[PDB]
């Protein structure tokens, strides 16, 4: 009943061009079996959306990577929120939703917008820049570590740790093992900055510690919650912004539209999050024998969700290979869906929007003048290098 496919969704051949293999996964059926790693796969929007919204059947406490925590020791102490299920997940989730609240976005927006404007001015002075290192990477590193109250020393560990977290969700390929080996320095730095005395007052980290008084979390849970904001929220926004810049380059007509109405910047970034989907895959583990789309999945089985393919499903999207800044992107699963939907989606959209706002008002054209290099990760899709030339507006 269930087709078995030999496609390796975590291979370098897959990462370089996943879209043909993704149609093959969608068209093979609503549930595929992937012999390479002995997991179930779902690639259509309908089934990816259904598993994300059935947390009781498709749990997260047994890991959201390939590894089954009930079977193997996790490479690090499990996340208090991403790798938890209700009710254990509920009160840590409420804390992060209040720390990263709409009320919190008002205190940082003008600081995040001003730094996005100054960065674009800075790169327009240099003309030919690397949109990844000098823009996609440079900007969020100039606002987010400060917004969390991180000290200046050691910030070079942040990106290496971020890419390690997402490589570790993957299978035991050499991408994951090279990242886990010699990961001790980044782990040591991140763990120490989780302690309250190292978090500047007013930042995200100190705010999370301030929530121990409420009875929502205890003091010993606070550092691990801080760890989530140092593991997630950097590498996804970098790839997300680098994709938007890449899209504006390959679709110059969309850049001219954003230039004519810069209030499209927030949706221009949202459509870029659907179009590229920086987080490409996440896992769930079955707690039951479940009937999924006419296909029976047993207990304790890993189910791989293809979020990027679900965002390009022609059964759900009109012309999904097209970048449309005016597309009604509502319902995409780049940020997830349900009880685990990104808790930091407001920070990402804010970072993305103010950058695309700055570009819309200062740049006339964005032209690629150099070899584009892909960045390879077990979980993230994004560019390694995007040589661009910016023409001032
Ligand atoms: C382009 C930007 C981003 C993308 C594409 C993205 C993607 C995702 C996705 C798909 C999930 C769901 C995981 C699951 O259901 O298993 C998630 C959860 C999460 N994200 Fe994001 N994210 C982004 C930005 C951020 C930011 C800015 C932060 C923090 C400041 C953040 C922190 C988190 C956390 C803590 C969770 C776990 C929430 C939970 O388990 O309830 N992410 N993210
Ligand atoms: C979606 O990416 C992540 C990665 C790590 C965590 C976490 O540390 O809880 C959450 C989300």
């Amino acid at each position: 009943t269930i087709p078995h496919l030999a496609i390796d969704p975590f291979s370098l051949d897959f990462f370089d061009d996943p879209y043909p293999d993704q149609q093959t996964l969608r068209d093979a059926g609503p549930v595929v079996y992937l012999d390479k790693w002995n997991v179930y796969g779902v690639a259509r929007y309908a089934e990816v959306h259904a598993v994300l919204n059935d947390p009781t059947t498709f749990c997260s406490s047994r890991g959201v990577g390939l590894s089954d925590f009930k079977k193997e020791k996790p490479w690090r102490p499990p996340s208090l929120i991403l790798e938890a299920d209700p009710p254990a997940h509920t009160r840590p989730r409420a804390v992060l939703s209040k720390v990263l609240s709409p009320a919190t976005m008002k205190t940082i927006r003008d600081g995040f917008a001003a730094a996005a404007d100054a960065k674009v001015d800075e790169l327009l002075q240099r003309g030919c820049i690397d949109a990844i290192a000098d823009l996609a990477e440079a900007y969020p590193l100039s606002v987010f570590p400060d917004a969390m109250g991180l000290k200046q020393e050691g910030r070079e560990h942040l990106l290496p740790y971020a890419g390690l977290v997402f490589n570790a969700f993957g299978p035991p390929n050499e991408l994951r093992q090279t990242a886990i080996e010699r990961s001790a320095p980044h782990q040591a730095y991140v763990n120490e900055q989780c302690q309250r005395p190292n978090l500047a007052p007013g930042g995200f980290g100190a705010c999370i510690h301030a929530f121990t008084d409420t009875g929502e979390i205890t003091p010993d849970e606070a550092p691990l919650l801080v760890r989530s904001l140092l593991s997630a929220g950097l590498d996804e926004t970098v790839n997300g912004i680098g994709a938007a810049v890449y899209c504006l380059a390959r679709f110059p007509g969309e850049l001219q539209r954003l230039r004519s109405d810069p209030t499209l910047a927030r949706n221009a970034f949202e459509e870029a999050v659907r179009f590229e989907s920086p987080v490409q895959t996440f896992f769930r583990t079955t707690t039951r024998e479940v009937e999924l789309g006419g296909a029976v999945i047993g207990e304790g089985e890993k189910v791989l969700m293809f979020l990027g393919s679900a965002n390009r499903d022609p059964r759900r999207w009109s012309d999904p290979d097209l970048y449309d800044i005016t597309r009604k992107t509502s319902g995409h699963v780049g940020f997830g869906s349900g009880v685990h939907m990104c808790v930091g989606q407001l920070v990402a959209r804010l970072e993305g929007e103010v950058m695309l706002s700055a570009l819309a008002r200062k740049v006339a054209a964005i032209d690629i003048d150099g070899p584009v290099k892909r960045r390879f990760n077990n979980t993230l899709r994004g560019l390694e290098s995007l040589p661009v030339k910016l023409t001032p507006a």
